[PDB]
């Protein structure tokens, strides 16, 4: 994946964020540290929140990221997509993992209700553990797709299934 | 501990550390002229190659923070493995592949021996990490079974389309 694509993975709380542009940032809403007031140096009343479940965007008043290019935010995408999640390992190692997506889903999982975009890892079979599959610490990384000649962010990783076959993408 | 830890750059490609003595590779990418590998002089290095497979065993511990694995002559046919692809960018790309059988392949103008397998990842890469390169000669198809993992064969070629690839198998 690009390297301005892994640029925008930033580390966050109990997990990752992304920032979309300079001034959008996107997360899983259970790895924000739940007491904080301050973000990247600005109070909560110079930013502008909007949380829908396990999807939450953070729009900065000033630049943070000046950096970056604004780009493409969808709302999860097309059955059938092969996306990458960007996940970041202990050492600079980067592991793409890819994903085939599926439908909008309601699941139960480790007793918690979870909603998003739901997809199978394209990694192996019995995926379950950190070499094929996710862990708990990937929670907010994105999931990316190329579409002709550009990148698409379409959610961020909230949960994965005892088994690690399943994932769920948390979408706007 | 991690399996990738196993999987070390080769001569034009890549290999694995099956134990701390035993190194798995594709033959193609050994380096033709060389007097020691990982410091051991070649004197000491017994090499048993077998097509596009070869394995090194060394005379002493290289990687002794290792447990020795299960290497095994290739897989049930359906087997789904894993290719456990390194990049120099520092990208790890663990790619499912559908094993079938053994057979003799043309793969871009040239016969290739070993288990046939099929990429899972889809109509194409298209310049996503999707996909097998070149330069990936070398990395190790792997497996869970039961509570183990399990080596089965090296990387050894892959169609221009890129879906069918072969896995070189020992002995
Ligand atoms: O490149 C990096 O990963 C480090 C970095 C440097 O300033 C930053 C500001 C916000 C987010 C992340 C960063
Ligand atoms: O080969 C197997 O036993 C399982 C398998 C893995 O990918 C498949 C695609 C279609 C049909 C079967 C399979």
């Amino acid at each position: 994946a690009p390297p301005t694509l892994w640029s925008r993975v930033t580390k966050f709380g109990s997990g990752w964020g992304f920032w979309v542009s300079p001034t959008v940032f996107i997360t899983t809403t259970h790895v924000i540290p739940t007491s904080a007031k301050e973000f990247f140096g600005e109070p909560l009343t110079s930013i502008a929140i909007h949380r829908a479940g396990e999807f939450t965007l953070f729009r900065f008043s000033k630049k943070i990221r000046p950096d970056l290019t604004g780009m493409i935010l969808e709302e999860g995408c097309p059955e059938g997509t092969v996306c990458s999640v960007l996940i970041k390992r202990d050492s600079g190692e980067l592991l793409p993992l890819a994903v085939r997506m599926g439908a909008i889903a309601s699941m139960r999982i480790q007793g918690r209700l979870v909603h998003g975009q739901s997809g199978m890892l394209l990694t192996g079979a019995n995926a379950k553990g950190m070499d094929l599959g996710t862990i708990p610490g990937d929670c907010g990384a994105p999931y990316v797709y190329k579409r002709a000649n550009d990148w698409v962010v379409c959610g961020v990783h909230a949960a994965a299934t005892k088994s690690g076959n399943t994932v769920v993408c948390a979408v706007q």
